[PDB]
């Protein structure tokens, strides 16, 4: 009954969780778990070969991209992609677009390995996708940075941005094959595999076969894109676990129709939430402006703008009651926050439907 | 029917994998897996906490010192240890201690952070522990690094070495909570949980709480100890499951009889495989100096001492038809390795044994 609504580490397919747990003890035969299987052996050594020819065969990735599979999340991105390519122009500087919680976390931490500057004005609040016009370009910037999908503000691109021709990087964890990705267009993109596409524990990086080699000294070597490629992603103990379970979710969104399924699916899944804000006559409010509103995550407030607590927690101990779980807003904005991930279910958001029109049906004035 | 000798990945308690099937889909009642689980719920916080608290608890781990959980592995140290630690002191200096190949590594990584002095000269071969009394330290030196157990060559120390007041860093990840240590001695000990306390995914590190704070600014944020203690490894998202297993692994490590009794069972082990080396006449030839030798590994030639290459081709097919998996010795060293971690039974080391003799007393001349 349980219908799990979590932003990251997120729900998985009952039938992943299903063939996860037949095959613990013996996998496929061989009599050991995965748990216990060397990252060496020729067992292991189809699983992650298998993971990664899915990733190129959903997001059909051209066969100049390197595609590894590295430990410490997205905020370890933030600072593997400056270790790996700040330096890729003398001046070592970064070029960032802040368009939520998670951009600015980036940029911030790229400021450890060189001189960051975001080519936007600060925004007032995290609403909008600021016009790629209103873009100030470095020529002489080493990379562009943005992230596709804000996780805690729901802003997402529905669009690649023209970046005058830099090397582009982008963070799609939490809208990661939710739809196709044109990956030419791309330098590096990177994904934790928590929100759309596996467990916790791993972080899928594509990289551009010409941008390995400029990285840093102080780069760790389990986090160099150049080190792990030349080793398959095998450079050391990678988290065998974590790509055994990221597979089978790929093998999942292939089996329902691939990245152009879910792309569907996350329209209707996205559409039934809004559907309810926007003729919610003020009872729900979400304030990002609709051509920016993210498909994968839908925060919004109960009573008006600001939100009314007195409502909120009513809306939040039912929802609990009725066993939808991760309803609650982040800390930092609070309210509520509803996650749509591949996994998510229509009859799971067609619950959440059913209850929001149900509550505002008792409590509208 | 498999009797498993992995070196890392490895072997874990069947009763283990048992609960980890078991609940895999309904963890204790909360109606969701752990691979779906938030970091940041209630039910997580028991887990981490509990898994800390354990570890606290066998290892008998003073007030002062922080307990962490890492992504990135034993190598992702190599690199978290200089960015943590190499500027204690100004000079940017560390003195390691090379034993082996992962000692090897390590050093050769920390180049890439400060100047790295090894403290004694080149061995010739990895078959000995040079003396601490004829080590070169510098007392200027921000650390001293060494390896407590060297996985592929079978060198062990069963001491703590004098550094004379220098802040000691170990890699322990291949004899962890294998035997009781006195953290006291020690301002960092670090550990993949693979080898002896769970699976692939995680890396445990125990810090002295004075020792952050000394960070270089290319520390990355997830890597970085203060960071990461400051949160309660929950800066990112952590391994969640990994965590997960590694909690269930130390319980059982604590309802068999803690580090002490894991002392004691990794002697009998032991004891029973090398009694055949040297009981064997020069039929199985062990390089390490006896003093030396590792509990946990036992690396070992066959027929003499630079290998018979046919006999060892029939010891390992003949294991592999009795279900004796990851025998083979590492690709650097050729040879058999037999690893005895803690999940390894005496009745796993008992088929070792028994095959050992019956291969000598049919193969030696």
């Amino acid at each position: 009954q349980v219908v799990n609504f979590g932003p990251g580490p997120a729900k998985l397919p009952h039938s992943v969780l299903l063939e996860i747990q037949k095959e613990l003890l013996d996998y496929k035969g061989v009599g050991i778990s995965v748990l216990e299987m060397s990252h060496r052996s020729s067992d292991f050594a189809k699983i992650i070969n298998n993971t990664e020819n899915l990733v190129r065969e959903l997001l059909a990735v051209p066969d100049n991209y390197k595609v590894i599979f590295l430990q410490g999340g997205g905020c370890g991105q933030f600072s593997a992609v400056p270790l790996n390519l700040i330096g890729l122009k003398a001046g070592r500087c970064a070029d960032y677009v802040v368009t939520g919680a998670w951009s600015a976390k980036a940029a911030e931490e790229a400021k450890k390995f060189g001189t960051i500057n975001i080519v936007h004005p600060k925004l007032g609040s995290y609403t909008k996708i600021p016009d790629p016009s209103t873009w100030n370009l470095n020529p002489d910037a080493s990379y562009v940075y943005y992230c596709a999908n804000e996780t805690v503000h729901g802003v997402e691109f529905d669009f690649i941005p023209d970046v005058k021709g830099a090397v582009l990087v982008c963070d799609m964890s939490s809208n990661f094959l939710s739809k196709p990705v044109d990956v030419s267009k791309f330098g590096v993109i990177f994904a934790g595999a928590q929100k759309n596409v596996g467990s916790a524990g791993v972080t899928v990086v594509i990289v551009r076969d010409d941008l390995l080699g400029f990285a840093l000294r102080e780069c760790p070597s389990v986090l160099e894109y150049k080190v792990q490629a030349g080793n398959s992603s095998l450079y050391n103990t990678p988290p065998c676990f974590s790509i055994y379970v990221m597979g089978l979710v790929l093998e999942w969104i292939k089996n329902n129709g691939g990245a152009a399924a879910m792309e569907k699916l996350s329209s209707i899944k996205s559409q039934t939430i809004y559907e309810i804000i926007d003729n919610s006559q003020g009872f729900y409010v979400c304030p990002v402006e609709p051509q920016n509103r993210s498909k994968m995550n839908i925060p919004f407030r109960i009573g008006n703008a600001k939100g009314d607590d007195a409502l909120e927690k009513r809306f939040l101990d039912k929802a609990l009651e009725l066993n939808m779980l991760s309803l609650k807003g982040h800390r930092s904005v609070g309210g509520i926050r509803a996650s749509l991930y591949n996994a998510v279910t229509i009859e799971d958001v067609q619950k959440l439907a059913a209850f929001m029109k149900k509550f505002l049906e008792m409590h509208q004035l």
